[PDB]
Protein backbone atom coordinates (compact mmCIF):
# COMPACT_ATOMS: atom_id res chain seq x y z
CA UNK A 1 0.00 0.00 0.00
CA UNK A 2 3.07 2.13 0.78
CA UNK A 3 5.93 0.63 2.54
CA UNK A 4 5.72 -2.57 0.63
CA UNK A 5 8.09 -0.80 -2.13
CA UNK A 6 5.83 -1.59 -5.47
CA UNK A 7 2.70 -3.34 -4.77
CA UNK A 8 0.01 -2.10 -6.78
CA UNK A 9 -0.85 -5.37 -8.01
CA UNK A 10 -4.53 -7.29 -5.89
CA UNK A 11 -4.68 -10.73 -4.52
CA UNK A 12 -6.93 -12.09 -7.60
CA UNK A 13 -10.61 -10.42 -7.44
CA UNK A 14 -13.50 -10.83 -9.00
CA UNK A 15 -16.52 -10.87 -6.34
CA UNK A 16 -17.78 -7.74 -4.94
CA UNK A 17 -20.43 -6.34 -3.03
CA UNK A 18 -22.39 -2.86 -2.34
CA UNK A 19 -25.09 -1.80 0.06
CA UNK A 20 -25.38 -3.10 3.43
CA UNK A 21 -29.17 -2.44 4.01
CA UNK A 22 -32.35 -1.67 2.33
CA UNK A 23 -33.10 -1.91 -1.41
CA UNK A 24 -31.93 2.07 -2.59
CA UNK A 25 -28.36 2.22 -3.68
CA UNK A 26 -27.87 4.81 -7.16
CA UNK A 27 -28.49 8.74 -5.07
CA UNK A 28 -29.73 9.76 -1.88
CA UNK A 29 -31.57 12.51 -3.12
CA UNK A 30 -34.58 11.83 -4.86
CA UNK A 31 -35.97 9.64 -7.77
CA UNK A 32 -37.92 6.86 -5.58
CA UNK A 33 -38.93 8.06 -2.08
CA UNK A 34 -41.74 6.07 -1.10
CA UNK A 35 -43.84 7.31 1.91
CA UNK A 36 -46.48 6.15 3.84
CA UNK A 37 -49.56 8.83 3.12
CA UNK A 38 -48.56 10.17 0.00
CA UNK A 39 -51.06 10.68 -2.75
CA UNK A 40 -50.07 10.09 -6.56
CA UNK A 41 -51.03 12.12 -9.31
CA UNK A 42 -53.87 11.60 -11.15
CA UNK A 43 -56.28 10.92 -8.10
CA UNK A 44 -59.69 11.85 -6.95
CA UNK A 45 -59.43 13.22 -2.80
CA UNK A 46 -61.67 15.04 -0.96
CA UNK A 47 -60.96 17.73 1.46
CA UNK A 48 -63.10 18.52 4.26
CA UNK A 49 -66.19 16.50 2.56
CA UNK A 50 -67.51 19.38 -0.36
CA UNK A 51 -64.25 20.06 -2.18
CA UNK A 52 -63.24 16.65 -4.85
CA UNK A 53 -60.48 17.13 -7.36
CA UNK A 54 -57.28 15.27 -8.54
CA UNK A 55 -53.67 15.04 -7.59
CA UNK A 56 -52.31 17.77 -10.69
CA UNK A 57 -49.25 18.46 -8.79
CA UNK A 58 -46.87 17.82 -6.07
CA UNK A 59 -43.99 19.42 -4.13
CA UNK A 60 -43.02 21.94 -1.40
CA UNK A 61 -45.43 25.00 -1.45
CA UNK A 62 -44.02 28.80 -0.68
CA UNK A 63 -46.93 30.07 1.34
CA UNK A 64 -46.78 26.88 3.80
CA UNK A 65 -44.00 25.15 5.78
CA UNK A 66 -44.42 21.44 4.47
CA UNK A 67 -45.54 19.73 1.58
CA UNK A 68 -48.47 20.46 -0.20
CA UNK A 69 -50.97 18.36 -3.09
CA UNK A 70 -51.70 20.47 -5.66
CA UNK A 71 -55.54 19.32 -6.30
CA UNK A 72 -57.77 21.12 -8.83
CA UNK A 73 -60.86 21.49 -7.88
CA UNK A 74 -63.58 20.42 -10.81
CA UNK A 75 -66.35 23.06 -9.36
CA UNK A 76 -65.61 26.83 -8.85
CA UNK A 77 -64.17 26.49 -5.50
CA UNK A 78 -60.49 27.58 -5.72
CA UNK A 79 -58.46 30.57 -5.69
CA UNK A 80 -55.80 30.47 -7.82
CA UNK A 81 -54.93 29.20 -11.99
CA UNK A 82 -52.09 27.36 -10.77
CA UNK A 83 -49.77 30.54 -9.98
CA UNK A 84 -48.59 31.23 -6.81
CA UNK A 85 -46.61 34.43 -6.30
CA UNK A 86 -45.19 34.12 -9.40
CA UNK A 87 -44.59 30.29 -9.01
CA UNK A 88 -46.26 28.03 -11.77
CA UNK A 89 -47.40 24.86 -11.07
CA UNK A 90 -50.02 23.61 -12.76
CA UNK A 91 -51.87 25.64 -15.69
CA UNK A 92 -55.85 25.26 -15.52
CA UNK A 93 -58.91 27.58 -15.77
CA UNK A 94 -59.47 30.38 -12.76
CA UNK A 95 -61.22 29.83 -9.73
CA UNK A 96 -60.15 25.88 -9.91
CA UNK A 97 -56.43 25.13 -8.56
CA UNK A 98 -56.05 25.07 -4.91
CA UNK A 99 -53.52 23.61 -2.59
CA UNK A 100 -54.00 21.55 0.65
CA UNK A 101 -51.79 19.80 2.96
CA UNK A 102 -51.08 16.18 1.98
CA UNK A 103 -52.41 14.96 5.91
CA UNK A 104 -55.15 17.32 5.30
CA UNK A 105 -56.38 15.91 1.77
CA UNK A 106 -58.62 12.63 1.83
CA UNK A 107 -58.76 9.66 -0.19
CA UNK A 108 -62.41 8.72 -2.06
CA UNK A 109 -61.60 6.22 -3.95
CA UNK A 110 -60.38 5.32 -7.84
CA UNK A 111 -61.84 2.14 -10.69
CA UNK A 112 -58.24 0.14 -10.95
CA UNK A 113 -57.12 -1.88 -8.62
CA UNK A 114 -59.63 -5.00 -8.17
CA UNK A 115 -57.98 -7.79 -7.90
CA UNK A 116 -55.74 -6.24 -5.00
CA UNK A 117 -57.89 -7.00 -2.76
CA UNK A 118 -55.84 -9.23 -0.34
CA UNK A 119 -58.26 -11.48 0.86
CA UNK A 120 -58.19 -14.63 -0.13
CA UNK A 121 -61.65 -16.70 -0.39
CA UNK A 122 -62.12 -19.52 -3.44
CA UNK A 123 -62.23 -18.36 -6.82
CA UNK A 124 -59.87 -15.29 -8.75
CA UNK A 125 -60.73 -12.01 -7.80
CA UNK A 126 -63.60 -11.22 -5.49
CA UNK A 127 -66.80 -9.33 -6.44
CA UNK A 128 -69.66 -9.91 -4.46
CA UNK A 129 -71.79 -7.07 -3.22
CA UNK A 130 -75.22 -6.52 -1.68
CA UNK A 131 -78.02 -6.01 -4.56
CA UNK A 132 -79.71 -3.29 -2.94
CA UNK A 133 -81.49 -0.11 -3.87
CA UNK A 134 -80.04 2.33 -2.08
CA UNK A 135 -76.37 3.31 -2.17
CA UNK A 136 -76.56 6.77 -1.36
CA UNK A 137 -78.28 9.30 -2.92
CA UNK A 138 -80.23 9.83 -6.42
CA UNK A 139 -77.87 11.66 -7.48
CA UNK A 140 -74.73 10.13 -7.50
CA UNK A 141 -74.86 7.17 -10.10
CA UNK A 142 -72.12 5.19 -12.02
CA UNK A 143 -71.01 5.79 -15.77
CA UNK A 144 -74.04 3.94 -17.46
CA UNK A 145 -75.22 6.50 -19.91
CA UNK A 146 -75.72 10.46 -19.62
CA UNK A 147 -76.97 13.31 -21.77
CA UNK A 148 -74.49 14.33 -24.26
CA UNK A 149 -74.37 16.95 -26.60
CA UNK A 150 -75.28 17.26 -30.50
CA UNK A 151 -75.64 19.56 -33.30
CA UNK A 152 -75.02 20.15 -36.81
CA UNK A 153 -71.43 20.44 -37.75
CA UNK A 154 -70.81 22.08 -41.36
CA UNK A 155 -67.17 24.18 -40.68
CA UNK A 156 -67.20 26.84 -43.06
CA UNK A 157 -66.86 30.58 -41.92
CA UNK A 158 -68.23 32.95 -43.63
CA UNK A 159 -69.18 35.50 -41.23
CA UNK A 160 -66.60 34.86 -38.68
CA UNK A 161 -62.87 36.08 -39.51
CA UNK A 162 -60.39 35.55 -36.54
CA UNK A 163 -57.62 34.07 -37.41
CA UNK A 164 -55.29 35.32 -35.08
CA UNK A 165 -55.53 37.20 -32.08
CA UNK A 166 -53.65 39.78 -30.18
CA UNK A 167 -55.82 41.66 -27.52
CA UNK A 168 -57.44 38.37 -26.11
CA UNK A 169 -61.10 38.75 -25.64
CA UNK A 170 -62.77 37.67 -21.67
CA UNK A 171 -66.44 38.70 -20.99
CA UNK A 172 -68.37 38.84 -24.15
Amino acid sequence: GSSGSSGATPPISNLTKTASESISNLSEAGSIKKGERELKIGDRVLVGGTKAGVVRFLGETDFAKGEWCGVELDEPLGKNDGAVAGTRYFQCQPKYGLFAPVHKVTKIGFPSTTPAKAKANAVRRVMATTSASLKRSPSASSLSSMSSVASSVSSRPSRTGLLTETSGPSSG
